RNA sequence: AAAAAAAAA
């Protein structure tokens, strides 16, 4: 039996806070130890860590909470070890003294089934193993326990008082089985809260009286057409372009479209064609507000949750082939060197003559038997894509770009098959390019109209103590270091980690650096001086998300601040406000963080068990070492597995962990002999329910 | 928030 310590008072966290005694932080606990964690405080050059339950105070991940320094007697280094509620029971150092802010929202778990009678029916005190592997297990009192046995379930913390060793909550409603995948999304979503109920009458009653039968106009000085639209006059006719769109296979909602025209002057015509959303959802609006708030469509395996109602997203705002459809467009005169010469924005209609999918466009353009003024097109942009991709790592520019994956369904829509890592072809880097292109000449041109409160994307340089572990990892293993001097000694020491007699070493460490990375923020201008808008990880002053307003919220402000800026219409003066600007940041930030998530908590899912019905041994690589397991990436399907000590040997009390050569040494199962594993080995690794090690 | 860069979905 033990007691935490109680929180401080509210008012000595107040004079602590005044004093610099106290420390004000958000709370993260680790990745792999949930009692374990740290705050990260501007001042200190590393995180400052909190150790054990005592230290944590209750403290749950994401809490706004009050630390204390310890002494340096009681200074540590992180744990070596696995940890989370499911299996439990130097550097400056915090303890954990109140909670400004908790993070207590509706949380998604299962029953623990040791703390279950299946044949009671009376109440009884059971724990909750929440999904999120950060957080405690939570006891529930409930006179249905056996019924919610393997079940997915929503719970509500209710209180940790200083006297109980675990939170105490309730139950609040069933998702359903554990096996279902209904219920599995429904809990995905939930612990993320992406909103993803039908969009209300309300919504709906703004789109456009015509529906599916909207038609954009033949003469754009047509008095009918210019009385209900008198902004149309100002819209450019690029009808007589060949523009043509680039996406996945099969793929509805068409945000950007691309042309190539060789000019009488020897210079490239090049336009970048985007969705025209900001024409269809106009700001006060219930659907602008219900795509603000949704900030971003999030794409699960199975589903995607739309932003915007499906009318606008797939058919009108879409850039459909063969159909007129208004656009925002980015037009260039390039250098053959692909230099812009100079830069012009419109808006505008254009046909798309052709909806390509990437392997499409890449056979057609080394087709040597396709010589039209489509093809000639697609070609000139490959060239000049190459040409700006050159500029851009010369300026220093990263490529932590590496092969993603999708899942394939079988019988069912919700029961996967295969896994497929994309291979990428040169026309994922043509569009890219100009996307980027697109986006960065935007970028400039409003935060030139609206200095005040653009709408920009910046991205921080990494402290050194972000890759700290692993240049000692690489040291110690390899011989070889990542290099932090600038971007491009980042970028071209990443290049040149190569081992000979094994192709992936590099693809390893280069996925590993990118978890080293800050995260990129939505900022408005004003809110920092220039030097400040910097984008680390694309090596660029000033960057912005204009490209995709279909699926990003971000792009509808920069969107409507672009024709603000052209004079094609007045920005509202919401985006002119810098307190509603800066909570739309805040917002949009959130939401683009839960859907990244969210997209790979899908993906683990179903690549989990598509390994679940495979016997077979695969190719690993470790990228972690404990004293109780490995976590180990098996890069066929895109996935990291924690193999557990008692999977490992038998005999645990020999196992050793070495932490400055990250190496586990233990006797196998089989064995008398000792066997050491190392950060980075090659491995092989098979299912037989759990990960195990050949 | 020091809570994973970029592009298309
Ligand atoms: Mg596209
Ligand atoms: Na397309």
């Amino acid at each position: 039996d033990f007691t935490f310590p109680e929180y401080y008072s509210t008012a000595r966290v107040m004079g602590g806070l005044k004093n610099g005694v106290l420390y004000q932080g958000n709370i993260q606990i680790s990745e792999y130890n949930f009692l374990e964690g740290s705050v990260s405080l501007p001042r200190f050059s590393k995180p400052v860590l909190i150790v054990g339950q005592k230290n944590l105070n209750r403290a749950f991940n994401g809490d706004q909470v009050i630390v204390e320094l310890l002494p340096q007697s009681e200074w540590k280094a992180p744990s070596s070890i696995v940890l989370d509620s499911e299996h439990f029971d130097i550097q400056p150092t915090a303890k954990v003294v109140y909670i400004q802010r908790r993070s207590w929202r509706q949380y998604v778990g299962q029953l623990a089934p040791s703390s279950v009678d299946p044949q009671s029916s009376s109440t009884q005190n059971v724990f909750v193993i929440l999904m999120d592997k950060c957080l405690p297990k939570v006891r529930i009192r409930t006179r249905r326990a056996a019924e919610l046995l393997d079940k997915r379930i929503v719970i509500s913390i209710d209180s940790w008082p200083t006297t109980h060793k675990y939170p105490l909550g309730h139950f609040v409603r069933d998702l359903g089985t554990i096996e279902s995948a209904q219920a599995e999304t429904e809990a995905l979503l939930l612990e993320h809260d992406v909103e993803y109920r039908p969009f209300s009458k309300k919504v709906l009653e703004c789109l456009p009286a015509e529906g599916h039968d909207w038609k954009a106009p033949t003469k754009l000085d047509d008095p009918e057409a210019v009385s209900k639209d008198p902004l149309l006059t100002k819209r450019k006719d690029l009808r007589d372009k060949l523009i043509c769109s680039i996406d996945p296979p099969g793929c509805v909602d068409i945000n950007d479209a691309l042309h190539a025209k060789k000019l009488p002057n020897g210079n490239w015509e090049v336009g970048v064609h985007i969705a025209d959303v900001t024409h269809f959802v106009k700001p006060g609006t219930a659907l602008d507000a219900e795509g603000a708030a949704r900030g971003t469509s999030v794409y699960l395996v199975d589903k995607r949750i739309d932003m915007l109602p499906m009318l606008l997203g797939t058919d009108l705002c879409s850039l459909k082939p063969y159909v007129d459809r208004f656009a925002f467009s980015v037009i260039w005169e390039l250098d053959d060197s692909a230099n812009i010469v100079n830069v012009n924005f419109m808006k505008s209609v254009i046909r798309s003559r052709e909806a390509f999918s990437y392997e499409q466009a890449q056979l057609r353009i080394d087709d040597k038997t396709q010589n039209d003024e489509l093809t000639m097109g697609m070609r000139a942009l490959l060239k000049l894509s190459v040409k700006l991709k050159q500029k851009r790592l010369e300026a220093g520019a990263l490529n932590l770009a590496s092969p993603e994956v999708k899942v394939h369904m079988d019988s069912e829509t919700s029961d996967p098959n295969e896994v497929e890592i994309k291979k990428l072809l040169a026309t994922n880097s043509l569009v890219e390019e100009f996307m980027l292109l697109a986006n960065i000449s935007v970028a400039r041109k409003i935060y030139d109209a609206f200095p005040q409160t653009a709408m920009l994307r910046r991205h921080a340089a990494p402290p050194s103590t972000n890759f700290e572990i692993l240049n000692e990892m690489l040291n110690t293993r390899k011989n070889m270091s990542i290099s932090l001097e600038s971007s491009k000694a980042l970028a071209d020491s990443l290049d040149r980690c190569v081992d000979p007699e094994d192709p992936y070493f590099n693809t390893l460490v280069r996925i590993m650096s990118t978890r080293c990375m800050m995260a990129a923020q939505y900022f408005y201008s004003g809110a920092y001086s220039y030097p400040d808008f910097r984008h680390y990880g694309l090596a660029v002053d000033i960057y912005t998300h204009f490209t995709s307003p279909i699926r990003r919220y971000c792009d509808v402000v920069a969107h409507r601040q672009l024709a603000g800026a052209i004079g094609y219409e007045p920005l509202s003066l919401t985006h002119r406000d810098k307190n509603k600007m800066d909570m739309i940041c805040r917002n949009i930030n959130r939401k683009h963080r839960n859907a990244q998530f969210a997209g790979r908590a899908s993906i683990e899912y179903y690549v989990g068990q598509v390994m679940r019905n495979n016997e077979s041994t695969e190719t690993g690589y470790v990228i972690k070492v404990f004293n109780n397991g490995i976590v180990v990436l098996v890069p066929k399907f895109g996935v990291e597995g924690l193999i557990r000590l008692d999977n490992l040997t038998e005999d645990p009390n020999s196992a050793a962990f070495d932490e400055v050569e990250y190496k586990l040494t233990f006797v196998p199962t089989n064995s008398d002999k000792p066997r050491d594993v190392y950060v980075f080995d090659k491995v092989e690794v098979q299912v037989r329910k759990r990960k195990a090690e050949l």
